[PDB]
């Protein structure tokens, strides 16, 4: 059966669970939080075990926390590497990429007098330290895949964020020739590209209107 | 040959890696970070993917990421549950850890202003959604380790945490009976016993004048 996903409509912490779930060819399916009384019915169900989403119902488990859920499906699907060593690898990357995803995830909860040096901030650490680690990789192997020459949750998280940089500024982008190039082989792979077709589970980016109603159904 | 630990002589994100290193019963050494230019040696030598530590010398890998570290301990060590199913329990466990842990983490460079508004929610997190959930998985089971009646790092991270909440405010661990007596049961083991006995790398908490050293070198 279906994992069941337990999220608002919109990217928030559960699109790197949909990016991942997608490129595994996992077919699943969403009940959306649409008012405060469907976030109250989930936690007086007690399916949250810290009264938090995402909650993601797989394999007779409630599971929550982000990386609780991604480490399941990763390994669950063959996209974790083949050893611990290139466990360690592709989780050095991907807690490299959480921590720049994270400050794209706040911006829109940022005061607005502080977003400025905020969105300077990123650009800075996105040109100056993330992407030029991620390159380097890519050149020192010369191969199509971060890990063991063979796709993991690594290429999928990494091609997510670079999807979120080019939405901030295309720019940006500009000096890294070969994460355009695995950008362009991760977008390909079949799953992937239904994924980020039309009718896909992708989720559009926020608007203003759109914060509005997270902000009074979880109230942060 | 030991792994060797770079961050300074200090908790902050290394503190957890100290404790699962020592319950692993594994021997470590460190490398303190005492000025500026002993942090610029480390980034200038290349040993920092990500420009941050902590960074951890093992099995030939320069790791950065607590989180890949910790992963990469754990599993080499059999802290990391039988099956990935545990795994999932054991994932979505200290993952609720690291959460209030982050809280407590960041209350030293909070502005004074918004510090006891940040003190009540850690206190109210703590009593109506931590602890009370974990107090509940050791109810449901009976057992004396949170996965698997067997020793994880779920046990390891929790009982970290809960010498925390004790520091802040030992009220807080007045209604949760059976995580007093996992303390008790955990700290009784006869590697953690060690790491919390005098001549232990258990690090103190910080002072005033210790926020301070660690904000000219890091500069956050
Ligand atoms: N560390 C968690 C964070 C979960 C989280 O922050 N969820 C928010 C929505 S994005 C929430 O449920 N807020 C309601 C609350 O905390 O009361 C994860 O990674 O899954
Ligand atoms: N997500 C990283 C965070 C690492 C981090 O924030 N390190 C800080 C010190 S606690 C640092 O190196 N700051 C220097 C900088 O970012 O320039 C982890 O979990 O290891």
């Amino acid at each position: 059966v279906k994992p069941m996903l337990h999220y608002f409509n919109g990217r928030g912490r559960m699109e790197p669970i949909r990016w991942l779930l997608a490129a595994a060819g996992v077919e699943f399916e969403e009940t959306f939080i649409d008012t405060p009384e469907d976030f109250e019915k989930l936690k007086n169900d007690g399916s949250l075990m810290f009264q938090q989403v995402p909650m993601v119902e797989i394999d007779g488990m409630k599971l929550v926390q982000s990386r609780a859920i991604l480490n399941y499906v990763a390994a669950k699907h063959n996209l974790y590497g083949k050893d611990i060593k290139e466990r360690a690898l592709i989780d050095m990357y991907i807690e490299g990429v959480a921590d720049l995803n994270e400050m794209i995830l706040l911006l829109p909860i940022t005061p607005p007098a502080e977003k400025d040096a905020k969105i300077m901030l990123i650009k800075d650490r996105t040109t100056n330290r993330y992407l030029p680690a991620f390159e380097k990789v890519l050149k020192s192997h010369g191969e199509d895949y971060l890990v063991g020459n063979r796709l993991s949750r690594a290429d999928i998280h990494l091609v997510e964020l670079l999807y979120l940089v080019e939405e901030l500024d295309p720019s940006l982008l500009t000096n890294f020739p070969l994460l355009k190039a695995l950008k362009a082989r991760i977008s390909n792979l079949p799953t992937v590209k239904k994924f980020l077709q039309p009718g896909g589970a992708r989720k559009p980016p926020g608007d203003e209107k759109s914060v509005e109603k997270s902000r009074k159904i979880f109230k942060f």
